[PDB]
């Protein structure tokens, strides 16, 4: 057996701080036999799960001819916002890896994926009442920003663009709010969830 096994797994997965996740990689091989103990979710220069992503776990089973690699874990509430490149590596019974040790040392490889760590914002319990829901005043925008800050205590200055919560949380004129994180990724909160018209009944 000199044919490498082949992993099928998305090229990008999104996970959220404070939440658990689970994604299934499947692998096939001409021999239908695997060395199950030599399965790794790894980075390019080690078989460990990599610096900053030590919380990535794996569970490996085989169902008939199909190797099933469960990529799972719980993202820490205080891990860094950003993304990483990691790899699902499998080994057939004959010792052939899906990716060679030379390829890792040096183009997307089999089993390669980007894992993006995101923050999911909590909505405030109550909306802010505003005079004109399409022309918020600066005071009303500040009140919306403070409502978001209050409901999102684990969103810290280090997590956002410019290390400044007051400028990274940008409230538009109709209350729709964009948060820009330290990796320049975004979260958009609809204004209908944040503001209501004063005396609108
Ligand atoms: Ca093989």
């Amino acid at each position: 057996d000199t044919e490498r096994p082949v992993v099928d797994f998305p090229g990008e997965i999104n996970v959220y701080r404070g939440e658990s996740f689970e994604f299934i990689a499947t692998a096939t091989d001409n021999s239908n036999a695997f060395d199950i103990n030599k399965t790794y979710v790894r980075w390019y220069n080690g078989t460990d799960s990599g610096r900053g992503t030590e919380w990535i776990e794996k569970t490996v089973t085989q169902e008939g001819n199909l190797l099933k690699v469960k990529v799972h874990g719980k993202v820490p509430v205080d891990t860094d916002i950003g993304h990483y490149t990691r790899y699902v590596m499998v080994t057939d019974a004959a010792g052939n890896q899906n990716v060679s040790n030379e390829e890792f040392s040096a183009r997307i490889l089999n089993g390669q994926f980007r894992i993006v760590i995101r923050y999911r914002p909590n909505l405030p319990e109550n909306t802010v009442l505003v005079n004109n829901p399409s022309q918020l005043s600066e005071t009303e925008k500040n009140q919306v920003r403070e409502a978001i800050k209050q409901s999102n205590p684990n969103l810290r200055p280090i997590d956002v663009a410019g290390k400044n919560l007051d400028t990274a949380i940008s409230v538009s004129n109709n209350g729709t709010t964009t948060i820009t994180f330290r990796d320049n990724r975004k979260a958009t909160i609809q204004g209908k969830d944040l503001v209501d018209t004063r005396a609108g009944s």
